[PDB]
């Protein structure tokens, strides 16, 4: 889910990851 | 949008802002 | 925020609301 | 990631893949 070369799937996976502890 | 003192709605917020731009 | 057809924003808005209800 | 019953992670991943194909 990439926006151009943003890795933008990888960035909301990795919030959710921190927003969890 | 908070998980305990994340704020994961700016977070997220702030994603989407830096996907696009 | 769009992708194609979608409101991203809005979708991601209502997925928030959703669980947070 | 859970929001009480509600299965956050896994919607998300569905919004994304639905609005990618």
């Amino acid at each position: 889910y990439r926006i151009x070369s943003y890795d933008f799937x990888d960035e909301l996976a990795k919030l959710l990851r921190q927003a969890a502890g």
